[PDB]
């Protein structure tokens, strides 16, 4: 079927993706990079990542699959000599497709712009004080000054979020959380302190107080953004399939990463 | 219909209970404490605590409701001045339930016990090290040292757990969370650090390494258990019901108890 | 004697100013902001910043006293309304000197620049990621990832550094507090975690790994540097100087602006 | 001259104190365990607390030295290859004298028992809640509400301290560090929840709400006290002596232990 691989472009996975490619070449497998079903990535988890946005509009007819030549990686999970057994188990198929939730991030302007986040999408101040009003659910929750603010993937939990003291939570779980960055708190100022877990349909909602413009990040890519009048976070409806051949639990994925 | 009405026991909650009996004899509602459809608690999170408690064992026949006397308590959200529109609006009925999940506590000897909890249950040592090996579905995760660890329902993430540095989740999320007390890290010792977010159906399993004796809690009750081979942990396929007169959601039951 | 008042600029702090003046013009005081010996600041703890980096350059010399017109400020100790008992006190003398640390920054390149901070001083990126190692004493300490790191005086424990998690010193100590900013900690990445207080005397010391540009922050002042090989922290043998009237401790101090 | 040697107890540690007072037998050093001017501690850090504490009374005439037999500790730090070494070095003498501060704890009921801590002192409650007035050098500062509050000396503060959230000071610093246990926070209930830094001669008091009755420890001492009026901790006095024979940098010390 419809294939292709992006490489984190070092010597070590270049040369990795031209045998799997020549060993595609021995099966019913078509190299296609404009409508592929199956995307398979060679490098690290940004690696991942760019593949992931690279084709992020056709998210239901794609299976991704991470090959790490340098560390592990929680989106990456084969080794590099386990690379020709891959091959053949995606030449068959009727393998298994396992999905995770995904974060929407909606900024307006006074035209308005989405993204789709993996990992997370984080809020700062373009130099000067961030301050912004938290809204759930057309609620008012809190005014939050600080350095920032990180709304995260359930897979994402493990990136940033984890830095900030948020929970890990399963990717089976369809939600989102938020966490905080460097908060004040004194007798004036005043935030919840603690990670806070949404679950689908709760939009939560950030509005300017004083300063417009804020430096905005999805996974890897940060944009600052003029004249803000409403950055908006919600689970969802997307979501990314990933082809799996084998058992690998996300606790087990969480202990490799973390432990030992 | 069948209802029955806990106190604190102060002066102000007992005679807030005669008044709303007296208010309940004009109307079709008769009075049972071996078979209530209706449990009515007045004073605190405590208090109602121990009527979910006490009940237990009946949970999906009954519909609980909480009166706050001297606070505002998260189970207990209707003031006592407005009791005599709370008479009123139960004796016709035609309410909503809403449900939230709750917690299964099984400990294993060399008879097993079961508990239920709604806040959270939590373990620490009977005096000495707290060692034990965290398992989770049948895969061994982490070797625990520290003083204890709490596993916390998503209404309860707002007690105990917030102060152990937990996240807030909503309770329509069908989940549990572990959190660390005061865990040692080094070169040697080594847990995540962070808490962990469980789904319906993950078994998290507490196995003794040295000392099998624990001092166990299960919201407000604490027992010594003595010849301990195993603690598990699951999301419980029971639900605790409430009946809901009004809008008040749980992120505003976050703000009023937190922020202001 | 040899006086200067700064104001933070708006309607109340410039008519207050005016009137401590005419005050003043009732003694034996001399208005003069080359070379004052009483530095008074009205407004907030940024106009009291912009009076110490004002006059840096001749701290021993210098009693500075604040008044705090919006809010109460951990330097600007005295109310609006008794601004007339200052005049007062002041024209007498004989009061008393306290001295708090100051925390000396030294950035040298591939000439070396030297600043001096009363709350702290922070070093971030400039876009990408923060890779430095930590020296102490010559002596390779941990390399640490993250978003940056904050290097505080005692008497600024309480901005920054308690938002990071950091420890109130008394300002009798003379010492400094680094603290980490969002830390990645894995199997692979390993930072110390914890809050570092070094005495007097020792020199702690960030060196590039690969990116040689970061975002140097001393209190309110932020540059761009390039072509950075060395940040060193060290305790300064310099102090800043108040005029007390009062008592007025630190912890009351403390308790007044996080407690009630 | 005189010297004495503790040991752990197991097969590795005996063996080597035997090997030692041999070596000892071949230069002019006199073995005795009433009055000693060198103690010689084998083991781990908690034999090296029970050598503190066994000579507690004389603590101005020994110098102490520690040997670790399977990990590598704080306060031993010399391996057991090296400890042929050690005899000769200390046979000659004129050895380098460095001195840690000590903390001083007092409890008070309605006689007054005073303790000395190397590691840190606790206070709990004998189940129930933990409610006592914190109070700073006989002014009011705090309520607090948790599990319990630890007192830490600066050697200390890699211990369980570093655990609860603490900073890690220099042992030059002659200070004391407070840290909370979970402390509950919310719209009603108030702490400071940042580690502080008291420095000498500064009183922190704590004084019950209600219960009187307190699990106290001081290093690895946990005592119930009956009837409490008042726990006063400060900075004590009196410090400890240890003899060093070659460089090894408290943070040094840290690296090893907590980095690699
Ligand atoms: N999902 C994951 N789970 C576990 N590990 C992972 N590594 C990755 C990856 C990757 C390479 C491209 N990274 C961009 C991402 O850098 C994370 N990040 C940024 N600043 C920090 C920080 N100060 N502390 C921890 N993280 C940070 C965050 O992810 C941001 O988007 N993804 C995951
Ligand atoms: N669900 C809730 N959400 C928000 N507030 C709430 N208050 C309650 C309640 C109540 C009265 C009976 N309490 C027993 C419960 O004491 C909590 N707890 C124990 N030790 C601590 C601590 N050191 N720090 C914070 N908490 C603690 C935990 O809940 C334990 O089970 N329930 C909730
Ligand atoms: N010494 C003090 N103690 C207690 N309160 C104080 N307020 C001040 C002041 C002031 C107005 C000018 N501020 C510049 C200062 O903003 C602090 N800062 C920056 N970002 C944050 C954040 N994300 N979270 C908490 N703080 C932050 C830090 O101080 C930086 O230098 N000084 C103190
Ligand atoms: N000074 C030190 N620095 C770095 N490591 C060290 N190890 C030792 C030692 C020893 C063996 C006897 N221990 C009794 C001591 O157990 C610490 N402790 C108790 N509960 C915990 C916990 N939940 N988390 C971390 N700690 C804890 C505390 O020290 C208490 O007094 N002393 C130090």
């Amino acid at each position: 079927m419809k294939y292709m691989i992006t490489s984190k472009g070092d010597e070590k996975s270049d040369l990795l993706r031209l045998n799997m490619i020549a060993g595609f070449g021995e099966y019913d497998m078509e190299y296609d990079d404009v409508e592929p079903e199956i995307v398979i990535s060679i490098g690290g988890d940004g690696t991942f990542l760019s593949a992931f946005h690279q084709y992020e509009e056709r998210l239901d007819e794609i299976a991704f699959i991470g090959i790490h030549t340098g560390h592990l990686g929680f989106y990456a999970d084969w080794r590099p000599a386990e690379a020709d057994k891959l091959v053949k188990l995606l030449a068959k198929g009727e393998y298994q497709k396992v999905s995770y939730p995904l974060l929407k991030t909606t900024v307006k302007y006074g035209k308005e712009a989405t993204y789709l986040a993996l990992n997370e999408s984080t809020v700062k101040s373009s130099g000067g004080p961030f301050v912004v009003d938290v809204v759930i659910n057309d609620i008012h929750f809190e005014r939050f000054r600080g350095d920032g603010l990180c709304m995260s993937t359930p897979s994402g939990t493990t990136a940033y979020n984890k830095s900030l003291g948020g929970a890990l939570m399963h990717p089976s779980i369809e939600a989102m959380q938020l966490t905080e960055m460097a908060s004040i708190n004194n007798r004036v100022y005043r935030t919840i302190g603690s990670p806070l877990v949404f679950p689908k349909h709760h939009v939560v909602s950030l509005q300017p107080v004083n300063d417009k413009d804020f430096q905005i990040s999805v996974d890897h890519l940060s944009i600052l953004h003029r004249d803000v009048q409403e950055i908006r976070y919600e689970v969802s409806a997307k979501k990314i399939h990933f082809a799996r051949f084998r058992s690998f639990p996300f606790w087990r994925r969480v202990h490799d990463s973390f432990i030992e």
